């Protein structure tokens, strides 16, 4: 598979391993779910970076369910903020609440309703597509114009590298 050659070339090692790690934990096989191999780093891609533009941000999504909790935990036991009955994504120390971070095939609005609807929780949401367009709850997107565009264009790139290895059919199809 092409797709998983562009997997292991365009994402970083610990990106790969940590994808590899969840989904073969429960028993999906990244060499025959290829689109959702692809879908995971990506989303994980974004998260980190979403992270790394700010000690504003807590990264959640990427650690084993333990740690994970473990986190959210000791955030809510000293900010006082709601637990979530989902693990998030992220921790904002500036807004003082959870992320949910969305990387979408679809329309935003779609994906948004989708994420809102699954933790209808206080939690922040904020969708990207693979076309620059984003949504975040109450038209607040939480990062600088700078930080939102590089996401974007990373996402853009992916976008155009399976496009290029013709992958990009197959792979926007296979969202909900
Ligand atoms: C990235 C991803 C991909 C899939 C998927 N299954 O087949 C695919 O093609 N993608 C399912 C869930 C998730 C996912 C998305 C999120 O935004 C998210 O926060 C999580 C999460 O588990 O916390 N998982
Ligand atoms: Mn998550
Ligand atoms: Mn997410």
């Amino acid at each position: 598979m092409a797709m998983e050659d562009f997997v292991r070339q365009c994402f970083n090692p610990m990106i790969v391993e940590l994808a590899e790690k969840a989904m073969k934990e429960y028993g999906e096989d990244p060499k025959i779910e290829t689109n959702k191999f692809a879908a995971i780093c990506t989303h994980l891609e974004v998260c980190f970076m979403y992270s790394d533009f700010g000690h504003r941000f807590e990264i959640i999504e990427g650690r084993d369910r333990i740690m994970a909790w473990t986190v959210v935990n000791s955030i809510c036991n000293t900010t006082g903020v709601e637990k979530p009955k989902f693990l998030p994504d992220l921790y904002d120390y500036k807004e003082n609440r959870f992320i949910e971070i969305g990387v979408t095939r679809r329309e935003v609005h779609i994906y948004y309703l989708e994420k809102a609807n699954k933790i209808k929780e206080k939690t922040h949401i904020h969708i990207f597509s693979f076309t620059g367009e984003e949504m975040a709850t109450k038209a607040d997107y939480t990062l600088d114009e700078e930080s939102r565009a590089r996401i974007k264009t990373r996402l853009f790139t992916i976008r155009q590298e399976m496009a290029s290895r013709s992958l990009w059919d197959s792979f926007r199809q296979s969202e909900r």
